[PDB]
């Protein structure tokens, strides 16, 4: 009956909520990471350019929450990829595995009806705080 | 090589299923949480009035599964937000926060094609048994 | 600070992977499986039939991801299904039911706007290694 | 940051009070260690008398309540020490603690020592993990 | 397979040196192992005058730089043993070890031994938890 | 609830045999209580000839065979008691003690008893703890 570490990620790096959530919280060993929109961290709105300036983005904002508890790319186990429009698929595989350069996460990638703000796609993640063997 | 715990949550204070599923399983210490959509534990039906009193009863499900579980929604690290229409976003979010009042979970929240029952919104969460630091 | 297992789960049972993704990840005791379509894993191409051979499909592809981590459905807490159509609810829950055949996961299913290749449905899940109590 | 860990002392009435700055036991995390236990009666604050049969049967009462005031029994125990005031002893003894163990038996140390206190016989200490256990071999 | 726990040689200069093949003391997960320490001064290399007690307040004095070097103080302690060259000794130095403790206390072996190295009349050893830890009895 | 830990009771024919209610060792979760071993023949049933350096090269190898049947090697343990009839062959025993360690060493207890199980002049015991460690100082 341990108390386990539980912690609210926070990072100006990142865009501040436009909602009732935590950028991620780690608990234990894991990291459970929102949903990313490819907003810009200073102004909180979406950067222009379409889905894969908005995907280089929401990458960009889960790593500096990565960065903010002391972990990477690396450390992700599992992500899901939300869609706007399914046709984008081979565009936005081309700009996430730039980041997820090795270790591939598990992952889910699929077209849904509509994203908070308009958004094109949005990235949500699970890692676990290192060191990994 | 230890044997983790594995325990089934099931409570009458919320919804029988309506499918091949457990209201929640608690493995270790993390508990997964179904969807819930708001329907009445009593009669299994969608409660009347829309998004809002739906939300509502979902919320409140998810905190009878919690307290079964010796939780309560601070233990809650995760939660997916499924909406049958993103107009909803705005009211939606200020139910939800009536409910995760502290260490706001990690979150995503989208809009998608269609729920069970007609739902207009469904809740899924990870919480993490207590006690936390 | 201990070194947490993590391995990529990877079998020749299981299709190829269509994208920069791994076929599922064991990190500590949990293992994350990538979300899986009606895919034969020797062609890569959906199987005929619609949504019933896809969702067996699938669910055999999971079977053979779960035994290389030396696990079984019974491994599983939480899985995620993924529907072309709301209508097919019923057809898919049957389907599902004959593989978890006891300590039924956690769940969600919904209606997304669509799937990689045109599947008709996609299910990822969550499984912990044994063995548990 | 790390956990924090459970951290239990132990104190019960059936057993001799730890008499300063020690305790009966401490649990931390799952494993109890247990302070060596004389053949003390708890209720007069000395040895029992007849030797040293009638302590180690004393000094394993006196343990076993310790392991159930922290929700044990002598199958949770993984490691024993038995100190004797005479090596000679120790058949007679063992004869005692053999009636308290039916397998899985704890490791063991166990050697003549130049004096314990109160001029005991035997004192025997203990190191237990609380279950559940599931002994593999 | 399995995790990788830590294991941390703990060496610091403000307790006697562990001249040969052991260590002052080893972490490894959260539980440190301390070797047994004698009243030896750290720069002389040899025991403290006076006799039992002022062994006792040096053994004491080297214990607590050991943990603190691993990040500990003595109420992370959870069994401590107290070997003595004469167990008519034990209320005197009892008097020094109470001072290191206020709640808590530890599980405790004491007992008089043939000989200890050096020819000390009084050694401390120690097991201790790394924290944070919650005590709720 | 609580997870079921892994005990494991380690019985080898390449070290004496545990006669009556203990083991030659207890693994449980990852650490390995091993019980006091002396410089006995495993085939012999008594102690080997030619005094303490060679019971405590006996008494070695017989901890070898023990932490081998666990799994484990010397550079898993992580606390030894070197127990002797005679304090003044400390050095002699060290010396066969150190071949058994290249660094990373235990922390250690040691010292003179007032007498061992069948008139032995060295006993060793030890902990362990199954890999993999990682070793950070």
């Amino acid at each position: 009956m341990s108390s386990l570490v539980r912690r609210i990620i926070s990072t100006a790096k990142a865009p501040a909520a436009i909602g009732p959530y935590s950028q991620a919280v780690l608990v234990d060993r894991t990291i459970y990471i929102s949903g990313q929109l490819g907003m810009d961290p200073a102004s909180g709105q979406l950067v222009p350019g379409g889905v894969v300036e908005e995907a280089k983005q929401a990458l960009t904002n889960i790593g500096e929450i990565l960065k903010a508890a002391g972990c990477d790319f690396t450390n992700v186990v599992k992500a899901t990829v939300l869609l706007a429009d399914i046709n984008d698929f081979s565009a936005v595989n081309d700009v996430y595995k730039q980041y997820f350069q090795s270790s591939f996460p598990a992952r889910a990638a699929y077209q849904v009806a509509a994203l908070p703000k308009g958004g094109r796609v949005e990235i949500a993640a699970i890692a676990v705080q290192g060191p990994l063997t």
